């Protein structure tokens, strides 16, 4: 595939949503193959990430924790364009671990505040893949202070069961669960620092413990309850989406399953079904299918449930429709 | 079906027995859909898991940890008859990984002490499922106390490999594995409490290290030893069902191997085979089908060998027959 | 077979070579049935396995860690000769994965210093296997002091993917991954000893924190980077061989991915494809295979970052080659 084959390619600028969100895509590919426009601004910001005011810096691509999900399909390439403001401190770059050569890009993307850079790779591989900064000499850092996301590479005619049943969803989420370490003073109080650099000796320390003092969904302990609750209806077909940059997650539906659960990630790999609680290794994303069956709240969670609900990470559906009794029912409610 | 219809079917009454045994039952269903009851009474006691004497206080399904495991066939009603008696102090529940709505059944089941409830659902999808209590704002809590156990759905025709091909076994047991965290004192001495409550506090703590004290099959440092070992036979094969419902777990039979692993306790996703170790997420149960070639003892375990023969997670396997010096043989015996 | 047909196999004596290389062998089985014999001596060693001078008391098959890869065919016999120097301090024995009876050749390879042994098992089930010491007891002591390795059981046909099509590599890595648990004063500065068992209970007081000290490549902090970084070509078809005897770890190729991979490490449970990370439990091995698209520095990872970047985790590959801008390019370099 040729400079100039590439040039001829239809291109298409895309607006990013913040997660769990997706931004607007089509399931099959419209038309032969493109060039996919994205762009960041990296964003050095306080995150408040508990209800006791626990403060992180947190390094964040489009200015989230996660960065947004950006999707493509087989064989479009996805052209980046990162910002990396002058009110920023740090240098930051990103790996696409989608992409192929270069450290999955971040070799070619380095860049210091004041300065920008556009990627281009070819999206050669279908599924959801992790991306994440990574300066040499400084990788885990980045990536624990929130400054990893993920990609979907769609299969061009869209996705499909283990044996060739197409799989069309009505709703897509994006669940990016992340490892905090933040250090703690002499009273297991919880520190706070005027600049991201002068956490870094404390957190280091932390980190290397690898034990997290938090784990949550969404940059937050509670982020994606309430107000922030993922929907859907009885009958809804829902994907989600989750990812973890730097450690391993068990993600699990209370109340649901995952119908078709690609663990790995990966699309060409068929995937497991009727599933109870799936496994992502650090380093990786997972997608899982499944069409709502019975109304009410859901608890979507990392199960550990020592990590689900001392540490943060718990999420919830609300899920709208009739109850089915064959399904389930009360024979004999609670009583003496 | 409608509730007229789920009114006429049989209903069997089974009698539970403890783990590591299963209850009767026929690999292949006999006869139509059946409405499976079962009777399980919660015992929180004091239950010591190590030579030393080391105690807790179980919350416990059935009185023992893990719960026994619940067998049935794929489109059976699980109907549960749970007991909470007037003795205990706390409030439970029940969540059926295997079911679905109101939280796999912990947002029906909610009974605090003199009070009973009966659960009814469709066992929908073949394997094997976690269950466990789950009260809100105490999840993980209960569980790490015990309070978890699994059932089996097993296929209407039977267990098949990835092939279509039948498999049989000849005896099957659950191995429920259990992390503990237990308080220790300034001399590093286990705590022992008066009531379930006054351990609350300390043990939290000791939760959020992420670090369990002891890791035991059966609920205690080798359970599944002496007398108690699991036995078998040259020829003979075992169907051996694992269940974690909180942190991972690497179970290895130790001389032997897993011929069929469905790893993620699911009989509709084809196993893996030629096992060494398999793997199972916290929050999950899985399965090993073996047919044993060599006589001798075996230790099952979850092959971190740390957390296996330091923390408690080992049993053994006693067997019976003719040594095969073709598989293997000592041609020369250690000597000078 | 019959007594005299084991007896007529031909026997074949292979000469080792040290991780990360491989020793010569074929793909395909040449010829029938073998008994391949291997000697490995046992050197119990201070090493020095990082920056900062820290020793490790290592128990090394043949001297090193991890120790060798074997090679064999399926339904080959491995016979080994286990030497333990009379200048040793500690019986040691082995345990192969692959094999089966006496806790995979333990009960009969227990050897003090001043002994040898010879263990012959056939190797039924083609796969990548963990071997490693086991001494009654003393179990996971011997393992996380480095004596551990893995084996290599081919299919007599050579690998294949999942559509039966041939999969032929023109390079084979070993890489051992290690977690050690070295003792701290309480300056935090790692102590030293005499002897390996004056270590003992200091070691297995940081060994149940569960928390290594380092996780590393081939017995070292940076063993295989710089001018010890594994080699390819733009277009080479190398396998990767992944082992952890006692604790979890995620492979992660940086830059790259895992075409094939055999996470569990079995040859007959069928490949996952399209890798971004893939995970091998504590107590196996895993495989995966990758075709070379672009020329560079790659980082091959355990991808928690803070074990691959502050433990020691951290591999590299030196690609020669012609750049591929289809695949990648910087369309706008770092700039201002
Ligand atoms: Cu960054
Ligand atoms: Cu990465
Ligand atoms: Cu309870
Ligand atoms: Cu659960
Ligand atoms: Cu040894
Ligand atoms: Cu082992």
């Amino acid at each position: 595939a040729t400079a100039a084959e590439i040039a001829a390619l239809p291109r298409q600028k895309v607006e990013l949503v913040d997660p769990p969100f997706v931004h607007a895509h089509s399931q099959v590919a419209e038309g032969g193959p493109k060039v996919v426009e994205f762009t960041m601004v990296i964003e050095e910001k306080k995150i408040v990430i508990d209800d006791a005011g626990t403060e992180v810096h947190a390094l964040a691509f489009n200015g989230t924790v996660p960065g947004p999900l950006m999707v493509v399909h087989q064989d479009d390439y996805l052209e980046l364009t990162l910002i990396n403001p002058e009110t920023n401190t740090l240098m930051h770059n990103i790996d696409f671990h989608a992409a192929t050569g270069a450290l999955g890009g971040g070799g070619l993307t380095e860049i210091n505040p004041g300065e920008k850079t556009i990627l281009r790779f070819k999206a050669t591989k279908p599924g959801v893949f992790v991306y994440h900064c990574a300066p040499p000499g400084m990788v885990p850092w980045h990536v624990v202070s929130g400054m990893n996301g993920a990609i979907m590479v769609l299969p061009r005619e869209g996705l499909h069961d283990g044996k060739g049943k197409a799989l069309t969803y009505d709703k897509i989420y994006y669940v990016g669960e992340q490892d905090f370490y933040v250090p703690r003073d002499e009273n297991g109080k919880y520190k706070k620092y005027e600049a991201p650099g002068d956490a870094y000796e404390d957190t280091v320390k932390v980190m290397r413990t690898l034990t997290p003092t938090h784990v949550v969904f969404n940059g937050a302990v509670g982020a994606l309850t309430g107000d922030k609750a993922m929907t859907a209806a009885v009958g809804e077909k829902v994907l989600i989406v989750h990812s973890q940059a730097n450690r391993d997650t068990r993600p699990h539906l209370i109340g649901g399953h995952g119908d078709y659960v690609w663990a790995t990630g990966k699309f060409n790999t068929p995937p497991d079904v009727d599933q109870e609680t799936w496994f992502i290794p650090g380093g990786a994303a997972g997608a899982a299918f499944y069409t709502f069956q019975q109304p009410g709240i859901y608890a979507y969670v990392n199960h550990n449930l020592i990590e689900a609900f001392e540490l943060g990470a718990a999420a919830h559906f609300k899920v709208t429709g009739e109850w089915n009794d064959d399904l389930m029912t009360s024979v004999l409610a609670p009583s003496g």
